[PDB]
């Protein structure tokens, strides 16, 4: 099951469960080269679309796995919940304060094997999560090199999230924060839109997330899959 | 052996603000202890650790610092404790302080002798709790899910349940023990007779005895005498 390794994935499609994608499109991704389909919206996942999502999903053979933004996301039957703390953020809430209460709630039959906690870091200024979360987007180099070292050595954690929210973000800070992480794995996420963007973040980044592209052009899209 | 924090079952805690004659820290040093640890839960006088510091060295027993404040940081030790308050509201306590320890001493720091902490406030009426702006109303299930959050998701080295100078409640601490499996439990709050030690080292894997050594040092020895 070297299917089921995090380690070695390289792209992961993330799906808004609120946009629309046809069953062509959608196809399409699942059939790709992709190492996982990621759910995720930063929001109040609609019960309904999400499982209508994964019901289609499940007809290929390929890692499906859960972005947790709230404790309204929760559901079962993914192959990994991919739970953040927003390291970046000044409310104890997207901290370890919502992740209290879901434990508080389904504390007694979770297979924290299949859980998985990101030190999530948001780094774009005018998003939708950045507001949400109350994140501190002001980051030099400086800065998120101290995050990682705080992600790397000091919670240890599996992996540490650069979220540029959309837009591609600064090359070059990302390559600082990968200098940092050894035993983390660095997933990358924001703006990937051409083979030539996964490209270059696949570099430096160990996985990279493809998310908005495929609801615009799922040919560009489906490149970003030859890293 | 003597270095392995996982075999500890009793630490000695001196406050550094706190005056500790020759003998009394001679007793504790000479003691079945598994080490000394300087605390002081704010601004440490960078002057009476030194002192402490020069006498203790004279034994042959691990002497540890726990860390709260940036300013505190000074070389000499054998190991840091840091902390993460996790029941705090304010950010500060969770790793707002940290980054910007890891800013300033990020370049040269052996993160092997560092240890991150688990820290879960207890005693309502405390400084601690007060100026870590603590929620205090924790619930079994409270402190159940925070245990989980520390063994599973952080997987942090140590969860330290800190009942801030008064003897804590045993059931509780008992229902976190339950969660820990990895995680090594400290606990500190009120020991202050060997039946107390006793009761508590039986729960919780490393008891930490601190205000009955300034109180009465014969009792504080038989804190050590732990079965």
């Amino acid at each position: 099951g070297a299917m089921y390794d995090i380690k070695k994935w390289r792209h992961i499609f993330k799906l808004d469960p609120a946009k629309h994608i046809s069953d062509d499109d959608l196809d399409a991704i699942c059939m790709s080269q992709t190492d996982a389909i990621m759910i995720g919206g930063t929001d109040d996942v609609t019960e309904d679309n999400v499982i209508h999502l994964m019901s289609k999903i499940r007809r290929y053979p390929l890692p499906l796995v859960l972005e947790i933004s709230n404790i309204e996301s929760v559901m079962p039957g993914f192959d990994f919940y991919f739970v953040p703390t927003v390291l970046n953020s000044t409310d104890v809430a997207f901290h370890n304060g919502t992740l209290l209460e879901a434990l508080k709630t389904y504390g007694h039959s979770i297979d924290f094997e299949e859980v998985i906690f990101e030190g999530y870091v948001v780094c774009n200024a005018d998003s939708k999560v950045a507001k949400h979360t109350k994140a501190n987007t002001d980051l030099t180099t400086e800065d998120l090199e101290a995050y990682a070292q705080m992600v790397n050595h000091m919670y240890r954690l599996p992996v540490m999230y650069i979220e540029y929210s959309g837009i591609y973000g600064d090359v070059s800070k990302v390559q600082a924060v990968s200098e940092h992480l050894t035993e983390t794995q660095l997933f990358y996420g924001g703006g990937i839109s051409s083979e030539q963007q996964a490209t270059e973040m696949a570099a430096i980044a160990d996985t990279i997330i493809v998310g908005d592209i495929i609801y615009k052009d799922i040919k560009k899209a489906l490149k970003t899959v030859k890293i």
